[PDB]
């Protein structure tokens, strides 16, 4: 037994001769054991059987310049033993680490040649890894690359190990794993931004995208039903996603496999056409509609600014939104004038007096019904959804108010003042909707509200400190806040000065608080400008861009079928043969660089 | 920046001028006297009500409500159009000024 | 080093890493272990804990003359170390101290003469 | 810094044996008849690309 350690220790070194005596001395062990055949006895001597490690997996695990000779011994001491299938196919037997396969260790250690002799020995490339730490629950437990030994190259940029797994006969590009992922989506999954990260993942996406030659391996979708596309938007992985719309291919067999198809091009003026398979919302699950619906992910300002879907977000805006959210706009308008006239500054013959409280009562339920089945569909208060709680609240009330007038409770009068006025409250929240004026101010009422009333949390703390202060020198308490209140406006003046006791420590007492007030009230001015400088004036239009296109869809299901089927953007092309696509065709100009034009979808650049 | 101050400052105002009638015809609910409430609500402005005309005949818990919650967010509005038009206008309205004056 | 507060040196001494074998007994971030792009280290505490009666951590702090107290604070050993604490410790201590005070000024100001 | 001076401030102010319990980081052996108390921090690169020859362990994950 001290003999199976010497060899670990004799794998753990350089020490080719103590290595090779050894299994001189081991090969006499299993001469010895005729009974056995030694199938296992082989196994059980160079492998710990509680971990399932190898002679060369442990090996693998310690470089030294003297490991390409501890292989080709290794390899040629089971060759004999006509076990090597059974030796380098091996894997770890606990939970943790499952099944690894040192085929993976070589990948991980990034020697290529040692690479080379385990695929010439035949290792079964495509060996599914699995364990806890292989999929971690967390991201500083573990690493998750896939599964693959193909993905695993691929996912830590080691191109000829990429390519050398290619070319492989039983390689089968196409697996699926646990999670159901395929080597794209691993690849989306781990990804960066260009800080941190360059490129390759981009680059190691095109080269086996080139090899694969179907749309197949980009349809598939995983155990979680999404596609690589699909799964790059709720990632959110921003990079990745510029590659996938806009990628073109010159090259002829398979031109085929490519987006943004190049229409017509002349001189300085070229047109082209960004596929719609699965960005617009014809689909139940789309692109466009995952970006938007999604709080938790960050960074939607970013990936709104891409260009297939930032020019369709126009167009839905023009040709719907326009005039949908302007009507929507002078509906509600004409509604709150409605409610306060007729609250009580004005029954058979007076139609338009009756008519007009019908209309405030069909409208407000139809309000009330959508967005108390839009509340129950869902963090949610920093925006929109606090919103759409006051218009549900706001509704309600008024039906409420009204209720309360049929069983004669006295307090339908006061309830009506409070829907009121909470609904010119709403009437500032379509402010927002215009493409300037409410957005600085609404997504700033965000953090006025914050900064201001954290001031005042302290004032009305420092106010009450003074006021029971002034109340010991001689309810009366609560006049002695009405009193230092004046003092804030000014009416306070001398001759309520003159107190009945220590008129020296009451003159102390006001002077203090007179100009701690000038130094609080100066402070919070100076460092509310100092802070929401240039960050928060930038994250106001982010929201702009956001809320205006979250509503857009939001606009969008209200539209029946019917109509959206006239209203369809883009156009049925034909790219290739056998192939009809939907595409949206934008005009473009460059001139800086300067090229040839071979591939065209027509000879002729105008529009027929 | 005439051009500009009377863009940004107006349409405040329309909002401002809309926030105040808004608030005026919920205190006048409290019991042309509509004319009047206009006219109680813009010495708030300027700070001439006091604690006398507080005392309502109608709930008093409730006009004590409807004031503090103006008198807040009138400060809460007046300094946001302060500071935001300082962002905007710096260093983009302060070179158009020259243009324009060659 | 922490008395004279010179910075660039205080990164060395940390980070002291050697790979070269037959001393890397003399070094400091160990390296626990690497897979691919994902590694962990581990920082010694010779003499930067306060478990010893002068440590690093605590001339850094109690000092007001030497400058530069932001720079040397961000360093990692002492970074990690100084986070850990106010979440196991301080953050409960500093809550509670500040709700026993909280309470100690109400209690203070209505048994003056109102009750 | 007043957050981090009163930090050390109130661990003074705590006991020995409650101290005791809380001590971070743990004992680890990086070296043949060596044994020191020390702080783990997991980290991610990703720019530059060495292999690996120094190792506290062979298996990457907690045991
Ligand atoms: C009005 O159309 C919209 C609407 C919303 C967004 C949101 C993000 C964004 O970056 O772009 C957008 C556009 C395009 C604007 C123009 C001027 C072509
Ligand atoms: C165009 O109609 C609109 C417009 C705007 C809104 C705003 C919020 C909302 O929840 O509902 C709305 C509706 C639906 C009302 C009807 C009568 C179908
Ligand atoms: C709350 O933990 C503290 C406390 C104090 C300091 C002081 C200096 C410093 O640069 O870092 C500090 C941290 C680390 C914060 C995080 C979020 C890891
Ligand atoms: C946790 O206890 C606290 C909390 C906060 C402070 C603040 C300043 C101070 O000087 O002393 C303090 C103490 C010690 C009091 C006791 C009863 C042991």
């Amino acid at each position: 037994k001290r003999l199976k350690k010497r060899i670990f220790a004799a794998v753990s070194e350089g020490c080719v001769e103590e290595l090779r005596e050894l299994l001189q001395d081991l090969q006499d062990l299993c001469r010895r054991r005729r009974g056995l055949d030694v199938p296992d006895f082989l196994m059980h001597k160079l492998t710990a059987s509680d971990t399932g490690k190898t002679c060369l997996m442990k090996a693998l695990l310690n470089i030294n310049p003297n490991t390409k000779e501890i292989v080709r011994i290794l390899l040629a001491f089971a060759e004999e033993n006509d076990i090597l299938d059974r030796f380098i196919n091996a894997e770890y037997t606990e939970e943790a680490y499952e099944g690894q396969t040192a085929l993976n260790i070589a990948i991980e250690r990034r020697q290529g040649d040692i690479t080379a002799v385990l695929i010439a020995a035949g290792a079964d490339v495509n060996a599914h890894a699995k364990g806890v730490f292989f999929n971690p629950k967390y991201q500083h437990e573990g690493f998750y690359f896939g599964e693959t030994p193909l993905a695993l190259a691929a996912c830590t940029n080691q191109p000829e190990i990429v390519q050398l797994l290619m070319e492989n006969e039983q390689t089968d590009i196409t697996s699926q794993d646990s999670r159901g992922n395929n080597i794209l989506h691993a690849l989306v999954t781990v990804a960066e931004d260009f800080k941190t990260q360059n490129d390759f993942v981009k680059r190691m996406y095109d080269m086996i995208l080139l090899r694969s030659g179907n749309w197949e391996l980009e349809t598939m979708r995983n155990n979680d039903g999404l596609t690589p596309l699909q799964l790059a938007a709720k990632m959110g992985k921003a990079e990745i996603l510029k590659y996938i719309l806009s990628r073109e291919i010159k090259e002829k067999p398979l031109r085929s496999l490519s987006r943004k198809f190049t229409d017509w091009a002349y001189g300085p003026v070229s047109s082209s056409l960004y596929d719609l398979t699965n960005v617009d919302t014809t689909t139940d699950n789309s692109v466009l509609e995952i970006i938007v619906y999604n709080t938790n992910i960050d960074n939607r300002h970013e990936m709104l600014t891409l260009e297939p879907l930032h020019t369709l977000l126009h167009t839905k805006w023009k040709k719907f939104a326009k005039y949908m959210f302007f009507l929507s706009f002078c509906f509600y308008f004409f509604y709150n004038i409605t409610l306060t006239l007729v609250s009580y500054y004005r029954h058979k013959m007076s139609w338009l007096q009756l008519l007009g409280r019908m209309f405030v009562l069909i409208w407000a339920t139809c309000i009330s019904v959508k967005e108390g089945i839009a509340i129950f569909l869902l963090q949610s208060i920093l925006s929109d959804a606090w919103f759409h709680f006051v218009f549900f609240v706001q509704a309600v009330l008024v039906i409420l108010s009204v209720f309360l007038y049929l069983f004669a409770y006295k307090e339908y009068l006061a309830c009506l003042v409070l829907a009121m006025a909470l609904g010119w409250a709403n009437m500032l929240a379509y402010t927002r909707g215009f493409q300037s004026m409410g957005m600085y101010s609404v997504m700033i009422q965000k953090v006025i509200l914050h900064d201001v009333l954290k001031f005042l949390f302290v004032y009305i703390l420092f106010l009450l400190g003074f006021g029971v202060a002034l109340a010991s020198l001689i309810g009366s308490f609560s006049d002695a806040v009405l009193e230092l209140f004046k003092l804030t406006i000014g009416l306070g003046d001398l001759n309520i000065q003159q107190n009945s006791t220590y008129p020296i420590l009451f003159l102390f007492l006001l002077i203090t608080y007179v100009i701690l007030t000038f130094v609080l009230l100066l402070n919070m001015l100076i460092a509310l400008m100092g802070e929401t400088v240039e960050n928060v004036s930038k994250e106001s239009e982010r929201i702009w861009r956001l809320q205006r296109a979250r509503t857009i869809l939001e606009f969008e299901k209200m539209l029946p079928e019917w109509l959206r089927s006239r209203f369809r953007m883009g156009e049925l092309c034909k790219v290739a043969d056998e192939d009809f696509r939907l595409c949206l065709r934008i005009n473009e100009v460059k001139w800086t660089e300067w090229k040839t034009h071979v591939s065209f979808l027509n000879e002729d650049p105008g529009p027929i």
